[PDB]
């Protein structure tokens, strides 16, 4: 599924990410945008050999189980195909795992150098939520 900008910000605002550990729905949004362009199918493959699943890229190093990211963690206890789903739920309950870890959204290469310290409320700017 493609999201559109504020069909996910409703989607994410529904699912309790709006300020979540002080990151305004802006934050999500633009990490959403820049990691997948709001497509929940992207898989992008690291040099190490995780590959990064669904809206927000959850990597399969630390977070999902994709079967072939050696030694790796699952800290998200969850099948890595589960965050390619139409339904974000998976991808948001494991993103909050994430952005509670210590780093918060500076776990998000793409939030971090494309949205961190940005105008983010223009992400969510004419949206009904
Ligand atoms: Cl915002
Ligand atoms: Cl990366
Ligand atoms: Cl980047």
């Amino acid at each position: 599924k493609v999201f559109g900008r504020c069909e996910l910000a409703a989607a994410m605002k529904r699912h309790g990410l709006d300020n979540y550990r002080g990151y305004s729905l802006g934050n999500w949004v633009c990490a959403a945008k820049f990691e997948s362009n709001f497509n929940t199918q992207a898989t992008n493959r690291n040099t190490d050999g995780s590959t990064d699943y669904g809206i927000l890229q959850i990597n399969s190093r630390w977070w999902c189980n994709d079967g072939r990211t050696p030694g790796s963690r699952n800290l998200c206890n969850i099948p890595c195909s589960a965050l390619l789903s139409s339904d974000i739920t998976a991808s948001v309950n494991c993103a909050k795992k994430i952005v509670s870890d210590g780093n918060g959204m500076n776990a998000w290469v793409a939030w971090r150098n494309r949205c961190k310290g940005t105008d983010v409320q223009a992400w969510i700017r004419g949206c009904r939520l």
